[PDB]
């Protein structure tokens, strides 16, 4: 279990709860110093809690699969909120159990499907740690029409934040403000599993990708990524997807 509280926070807090929630991810192995996650794990250790408390202090705990740092589901009181996929039928035999009511999101919780259910792409998304305070509060007070954008800044808050030290610093240093993610957020969000192919692929190939990656850097320019010198994986890039959990 990881937690992080809203109330008080600052650009520093932050970064001790991202750094603490990597750490709780199993890894065996590291690759250029980037922890390696697990490629498959037992019920039992599969999945951690990161419990959330806004500025209000109503709290909500969030369940995520350690092997892939995707979220399955959260609870607000005595009820659980699962997204509508295998893995996260599977996850409720293990997290939340004695939930007295347990929901199932209509939604798997993948990109695409959230910025449909909430009429807006992650561009337009306010992120930042006020952002968080309100989307703990939009789904402990669980409503259909506002679930799914808030859900999109937890998964940014949370997940992308572990996976790449650039959004983590770009997310915290926003301690009383909102901002708009740039393209280079979303370039790494998209990225994540093609660059964690590469980089193990890497480690076999003298550090040479098999196949390049293309991300948006810091003037929107598209940028060919094409090994583990690249700025990327030497000094942003936190954690790799393993190579036998996509395929
Ligand atoms: N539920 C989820 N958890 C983590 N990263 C994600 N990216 C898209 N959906 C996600």
């Amino acid at each position: 279990d990881v937690s992080f509280r809203l109330s008080g926070a600052t650009s520093s807090s932050y970064g001790v709860f991202i750094s603490n929630l990597r750490k709780a991810l199993p890894n065996e192995r590291k690759l250029y110093d980037i922890p390696l996650l697990r490629s498959s794990l037992p019920g039992s250790q599969r999945y951690a809690l990161i419990h959330l408390t806004n500025y209000a202090d109503e709290t909500i705990s969030v369940a995520i699969d350690v092997t892939n740092v995707y979220i399955m589901g959260y609870r607000a009181g005595d009820t659980s909120y699962f997204f509508n996929r295998a893995s996260a039928t599977e996850a409720a035999k293990y997290v939340f159990k004695d939930a007295m009511r347990k929901v199932t999101l209509p939604y798997s919780g993948n990109y695409e499907r959230l910025q449909t259910a909430a009429g807006k792409i992650r561009e337009n998304i306010p992120l930042g740690l006020p952002a968080l305070d309100s989307a703990i509060t939009t789904l402990f007070y669980y409503n259909a029409n506002s679930a799914a954008s808030a859900l999109m800044v937890l998964i940014q808050s949370t997940s992308e934040a572990a996976r790449y030290k650039f959004i983590e610093q770009q997310i915290g240093k926003r301690v009383d403000k909102t901002f708009l993610p740039s393209l280079a957020i979303i370039s790494l969000e998209n990225s994540w599993s093609a660059l964690s192919k590469q980089i193990q692929i890497a480690s076999t190939n003298n550090g040479q990708f098999e196949s390049p990656v293309v991300l948006i850097n810091a003037q929107n320019q598209r940028v060919t990524i094409t090994n583990v010198d690249a700025g990327v994986v030497t000094s942003n890039i936190a954690l790799l997807l393993n190579r036998n959990n996509m395929a």
